[PDB]
């Protein structure tokens, strides 16, 4: 069976080029795309900006609609290309798990998620997760992790309209979840799997964007911690 | 395997009642019930009244939260009653059908709904009625038939706060919702299962309520309908 793993980490710190790294070095890999580009034209209409500029008004809607999607792409079946390999391994972007962890949670200790709403939202989440729970296993997570200044730098780095407008504090909220979760371990969970999974925590403070001996020894440590699960 | 049948009605047209001649009949009957008292206190807050306070602001969000209940019924084991029958029979109080072809689908039409929330809730809608397919089966519908004025008046015949401010017109639409699937098969169905299913039409314009001569008149064709599934 494949080797399921998702890579979780804060707004910018720099996933796509981490997956664009990975795509290269390793390509029997299996890398499912995240729906950046399905959310800001919904085929009309831009639920990211619209979440951005109201998010007391469209957070849980967007939420419903960024989970529906983490869950559908972790129920896909493997393609033929991951099942000819003699350690095939699938990579999503962000997962059905960090969809609650990180932002629906954030969202709700913000304020930008009523009681309601993030009732219901746990609702949902705890019930499909609980009859898709065979078929969404994870075996681990590769956490980028990165200061929130740092990432603040980078998300103004790369323009995205959605975005300009997001202050510092915003990322410190969602680096907070992903250091209680990932790292600390204080973020209540209500799935016994999700319990004790492993984390490779790969420090990417310094733009490896660039540094080719910063990149060669991130996939290392990937290689190692992939191998051993 | 249990009958399954879900009574279909327009608000006020008396399903709960036409329940209890039900379950007084027909005692072996396994009648799941419908959350009405779960929407009115969410436990915190009434969610059915602000679906009609501010239907532009919350019918997603209602929607979401009772198509949910609809399907976790659906998918529920069959009680031990209802295993020991000859004939038994589950019944529904409205479907996981009638929650996207009745109401979201007004909804949407009358612009309680936006073109964004009408996208994400027939998606999910869909994605999981496919994935649980199998598990939520109807052999049969009960449509409790009358017209829109009646109903008004019933409607406003029980005090209801929620309700109290529900015009003539939204029954109007209701009512065209029912007739349009149940009766002229005009509304377009996104299920092959539901295509073809059976619908028992009672007329209730009269007020069956009290009369034991319709009341027993009904069940005879409630029965009749029943028994050739
Ligand atoms: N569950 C969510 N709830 C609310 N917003 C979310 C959620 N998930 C992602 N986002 C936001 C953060 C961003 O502004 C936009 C991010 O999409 P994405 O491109 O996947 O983020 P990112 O910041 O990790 O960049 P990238 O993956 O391109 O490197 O959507
Ligand atoms: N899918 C839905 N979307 C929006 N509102 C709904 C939906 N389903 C039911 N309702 C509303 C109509 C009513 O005002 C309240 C009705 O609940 P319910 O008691 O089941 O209705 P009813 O009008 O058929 O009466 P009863 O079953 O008590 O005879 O919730």
């Amino acid at each position: 069976g494949p080797r399921r793993l998702s890579i979780e980490g804060n707004i910018a710190v720099g996933k796509s080029t981490f997956v664009k790294l990975l795509t290269k070095t390793y390509p029997e890999w299996h890398v499912a795309t995240e729906p950046v580009a399905t959310w800001q034209n919904i085929q009309l209409g831009n639920l990211l900006d619209m979440m951005y500029r109201e998010p007391a008004r469209w957070s849980y809607t967007f939420q419903t609609f960024s989970f529906l999607s983490r869950l559908k792409v972790q129920l896909e079946p493997f393609p033929e290309k991951l099942l000819q390999a003699r350690k095939p391994v699938q990579i999503f972007e962000r997962s059905v798990y960090s969809d609650r962890y990180i932002f629906a949670k954030n969202l709700f200790e913000n304020g930008s998620l009523s009681d309601i709403e993030w009732h219901i939202y746990q609702d949902w989440h705890s019930f499909l997760l609980w009859e898709f729970a065979s078929r969404i296993t994870l075996h681990g997570f590769i956490y980028l992790q990165a200061s929130p200044q740092v990432c603040l730098k980078r998300l103004y780095q790369r323009a995205r309209e959605e975005e300009k407008g997001i202050e510092l504090a915003y990322l410190e909220q969602l680096h907070g979840q992903h250091e209680a979760w990932l790292i600390h371990k204080t973020t209540k969970l209500h799935f016994e799997a999700l319990m004790n999974i492993p984390v490779l925590v790969l420090d990417v403070n310094d733009d490896f964007s660039e540094e080719v001996t910063k990149q060669e020894d991130l996939m290392r440590e990937v290689n190692t911690f992939v191998k051993n699960l």
